DNA sequence: ACAGGTAAGCAGTCCGCG
DNA sequence: GCGGACTGCTTACC
């Protein structure tokens, strides 16, 4: 088979890599590498190597890597280019490597683990870790086993083994639940003593050593406490066999609340499985506990217990090892959903870096273009420094806030990578500038056609016509694999809608579920062999359809957050290619391109409607129009249709059919105006809205920019069996409007867009009936906090003390002496609660961690000095008030004047 | 340091206001 | 005694 690595590091003159030979066996070598880097000289010395401007280049061979930095800055120090990649280890992957990788995933060693201590001081701290490791649960991808490290005896207190049997059992029977299908994969380890599990786990990490090394939080605790508990113990030395190479880098990096600590494991590839959520899961969560997380993703309970955890091994250390197991299960268990292990897996192979190296875009595509550019033996640009300069993005219509009863929207497809394609933007075909008028003269077609020869962008830059550029090369690649995941995450949805619909008529039937790929639209066969299944067996293929989107959702959007990343890594000072003349002239033909379609679409559609100057764009962001359909749907009557599917049909049929060929044909325009190399303009429809046929809904409304709410019945396709609520930007969106509160301000909407007016009251009448019983969690506000320290001043809010900021200011202050109750965690998330008038806090709010229930030292006056009122007129009427009024309805009844009867 | 800009709403502070 | 203008902060939308 082919070889490919596993991991590289740079230690002094030397390369370490780990890799898997042509048998498939891990290897591990250390090399002197010889880096190669280039200086420019005259024209008439004839090479084989020049930069990217065509410029000659002579290649200078060094005989260690220090040797080659020392150049580099010797280079500085005279004035001129050094030329070529200055990461070492990137080229010596691109020369150990000169082929695409096809890389296997189980001859990777995943190892996914967590850890327990016991502590009664408080949050046991890595830097110090004062505390015993109590449990080691490590998971290994290879074996596919779960290890458990077990300890008996401790400083607090002694116990007895775990046991498998009770494990299993039901927890309504007084066992733990632990999954059947993990059961057999434990191998349990009791430990008499601290001393032999840290001997023992060592002596393991060193027969399976991770390759990949995740888990939950695994870098700011579980890494960094075995690591400093295992310096503590038996000195840095031993510590330092966490790292197949004995090399560890400690970054310091302190705070004013104490030491905290980050620990580089050189051979190891360590990828967080939070840092991984983070990125690639597009959600902004309230918390990141796992129990929070696991609920939300995989809609398992809570993991409950009696009494703090501090006080968990000792009263129960039954549940204690049996959560700790299940906790490095439920990460496995995630990871089995979103995929993003497989995904980091096939960009950093993709790309030719260090696996971690995937957190970074820039570092990413660096590469990428390196390799591209080494293939053709061109010569990379020396990274310079630049000043941040601010400039100019997209644009956005503002609207005029309104209910819109039907409406239709139109999406660009990968708007600045298709830019940076049809234009041919890059660093090597920049030709150079024009003149430029003003921008509304090209949106209105006034402006002189910039160039005969070039591809134009508004902004003034031109671009040679008939060259490459890796830029476009490139980007065009990762874009062709975003349209194909893209495909099977469509058709998944579409396959799923059907289903849905087949939960109608669920058979009285004993069968299987359907052997299918999900991944393509169900054949007719298929489609027809579905409504005669049962319920039992069309959920279990809903499940799948829904797993295979998800999997589809997690390679495509990860994909379009890479290209667009190179779109804006131009306008990063720290990209290789940083250049504001091509980041501005993606982001201005943007500009030029929505503007253009705005005119062009209102025009087509006032010529068909044979109207005079009308607006039918009534909002569009960036790449987006949105057209109001009213009329298109009046010249037919909504008396005729007979069900809401008959309408949706018809402008469905109307957008693929008349529209879309218009807009076509006027980006063909824009095209040749502009004279671009290939016209990559292309605008479909998006989303079908408007309310159920001759009901009291609304259909939509917006309230400015970037707020607005729609029925949407079909959506790029996929006709939904019921309609589905597209919000954006309302606070229903937001992860700091409590969650009860989200709920009923969704129900709100829905009930203003599906049902009318007097649905909407009704609600909001019970709501607020209702509104005092919700659990305290549930219409608590969210907030990261930021800069605690910056507004401490004494314990008591600082000047211009942010709302939230202050509410922890009282935490801290009624938790003081006790340090037992946990701590807010400077950056992360809490709970905030309104106090109300006359309060024993002696202030008018109160923060806590999020996720977590706050100690019950200080949970009972919380719960009684509650601002319900406070809570409910901000979180909820304020918000409402905002989409009623825009919407022109009144949540509550309003004075009939004729009342007096 | 190690993708980008655009933009909304909520509070705090400071000022004008018979 | 509070609304408006401005700014800090937070979290959305592309
Ligand atoms: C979502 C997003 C968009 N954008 C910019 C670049 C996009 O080309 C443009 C429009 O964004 P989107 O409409 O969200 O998506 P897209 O055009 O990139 O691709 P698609 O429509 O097929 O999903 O806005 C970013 O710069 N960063 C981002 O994270
Ligand atoms: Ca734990
Ligand atoms: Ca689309
Ligand atoms: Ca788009
Ligand atoms: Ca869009
Ligand atoms: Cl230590």
């Amino acid at each position: 088979m082919k070889e490919f690595y596993l991991t590289v590091e740079q230690i002094g003159d030397s390369i370490f890599e780990r890799y898997i030979d042509s048998n498939g066996r891990e290897r591990t070598r250390e090399v002197e590498y010889k880096p190669s880097l280039f200086a420019h000289c005259p024209e008439s010395q004839a090479t084989k190597y020049f930069d990217i401007y065509g410029k000659p280049c002579t290649r200078k061979l060094f005989a260690n890597m220090r040797d080659a930095s020392q150049w580099i800055k010797r280079m500085e120090d005279i004035g001129l280019e050094a030329l070529g990649m200055d990461d070492f280890k990137l080229a010596y992957l691109s020369d150990t490597y000169n082929y695409e990788i096809k890389y296997d995933h189980t001859k990777i060693r995943v190892a996914n683990f967590d850890i327990e201590v016991t502590s009664p001081d408080g949050f046991p701290e890595p830097s110090q870790a004062k505390h015993p490791i109590d449990a080691i649960t490590h998971y290994d991808s290879i074996d596919d086993r779960f290890y458990v490290f077990d300890l008996l005896n401790s400083p607090y207190g002694n116990v007895e083994e775990w046991s498998i049997e009770i494990a299993a059992k039901l927890q309504e029977q007084g066992g733990d639940e632990v999954p059947s299908e993990i059961i057999d994969k434990i191998i349990y380890m009791p430990f008499d003593n601290e001393k032999e599990l840290l001997m023992e786990y060592l002596n393991f990490w060193q027969q399976k050593t991770p390759v990949i090394l995740t888990g939950w939080n695994v870098e700011s605790f579980d890494i960094p406490y075995v690591y400093n508990r295992i310096k503590n113990i038996f000195g840095e030395s031993t510590a330092k066999r966490l790292s197949p190479h004995r090399k560890t880098r400690v970054k310091v990096i302190e705070n004013m609340y104490g030491s905290r600590e980050i620990i580089t494991l050189f051979g190891i590839s360590v990828l967080d499985y939070i840092d991984l959520y983070k990125k690639f899961s597009f959600t902004n969560q309230p918390s990141y506990s796992l129990d929070y997380i696991s609920e939300f993703e995989l809609n398992v309970g809570k993991l409950k217990y009696d009494g703090p955890i501090s006080k968990l091994r000792e009263s129960n250390h039954q549940r204690y090892i049996s959560y700790n197991i299940i906790d490095v299960y439920r990460v496995l268990q995630i990871d089995a959903k979103r995929q993003f292990i497989n995904l980091s897996l096939d960009m950093g192979y993709y790309a030719k870096i260090q696996i971690q190296s995937v957190f970074s875009p820039i570092k990413t595509w660096d590469a990428i273009i390196f390799n591209s550019l080494k293939e053709q033996n061109k010569v990379i640009p020396q990274g310079r420094s630049h000043p941040v300069q601010p400039y100019p993005g997209a644009f956005v219509k503002e609207p005029i806030p309104n209910r819109y009863k039907y409406v239709m929207s139109f999406d660009l497809t990968s708007l600045y990578p298709s830019i940076i394609r049809q234009v041919n933007i890059s660093p090597e075909t920049i030709a150079g500038t024009f003149k430029v008028a003003p921008l509304h003269d090209y949106i209105n077609a006034v402006a002189e056609r910039p160039s005969d020869v070039y591809s134009c962008s508004p902004n003034g830059m031109m671009y040679y016509k008939d060259r490459d550029g890796v830029v476009p090369t490139e980007i065009t690649k990762v874009f062709n694999q975003r349209k194909e995941h893209k495909g099977y995450m469509l058709a998944a949805q579409r396959n799923g809608e059907i289903i849905k619909e087949a939960l109608h008529n669920p058979n009285l039937s004993v069968d299987e579920p359907l052997d299918v790929d999900y991944r393509f639209d169900f054949s007719d066969e298929i489609k027809e062999k579905i409504k005669k299944l049962s319920a039992k067996s069309l959920n279990e293929m809903l499940f799948r359809a829904q797993r295979t989107e998800v999997a589809g959702m997690t390679a495509q959007i990860n994909r379009k957050a890479l290209i667009n990343g190179l779109a804006g890594a131009l306008g990063n000072v720290w990209f290789r290619y940083y250049d504001l003349r091509n980041a501005t002239a993606i982001t201005t033909f943007g500009q030029m391109a929505l503007q253009w379609i705005e005119r062009k679409v209102n025009e087509y559609l006032n010529e068909v409607c044979g109207t005079e100057g009308e607006a039918f764009v009534l909002y569009g962001d960036t790449d987006s129009i949105y057209v109001s359909a009213d009329k298109i749907i009046d010249k037919v009557g909504e008396s005729k249709f007979r069900d809401t599917n008959h309408w949706v049909d018809f402008l469905d049929k109307f957008a693929r059919e008349r529209m879309e060929p218009a807009i076509d044909r006027g980006f063909r325009e824009m095209c040749e105006y502009m004279n671009n190399k290939q016209h990559l303009m292309f605008m479909d429809r998006e989303a079908i809205a408007g309310p159920p046929l001759g009901s009291k809904g609304i259909g939509g409304f917006w309230t400015g920019k970037k707020r607005y709410a729609l029925n949407v019945w079909d959506m790029e396709g996929t006709r939904y069996a019921e309609p589905k609520l597209k919000i954006m930007g309302l606070e229903t969106q937001k992860s700091s409007t409590p969650k009860a509160v989200q709920k009923a301000l969704k129900e709100c909407i829905r009930r203003m867009l599906q049902e009318g007016e007097e649905s909407l009251q009704e609600y909001f009448k019970e709501f607020e009936k209702e509104f005092r019983q919700l659990n305290y969690i549930s219409i608590a506000s969210v907030s990261s906090a930021n800069n605690i320290a910056k507004y401490d001043v004494g314990g008591f809010p600082g000047p211009k003390c942010p709302f939230h900021i202050r509410g922890i200011l009282t935490y801290n202050r009624a938790i003081k002496g006790n340090i037992d109750a946990p701590q807010v965690v400077e950056g992360e998330k809490v709970y905030v609660l309104p106090l109300r008038e006359g309060n024993p806090f002696g202030d008018k709010c109160i923060a806590w961690p999020s996720g977590t229930e706050i100690t019950d030292l200080i949970k009972d006056d919380v719960l009684h000095w509650m601002d319900y009122t406070v809570l409910l007129e901000k979180t909820f009427i304020k918000p409402l008030e905002g989409f009623t009024s825009a919407a022109k309805l009144d949540y509550e009844k309003k004075a009939s004047l004729f009342d007096m009867f």
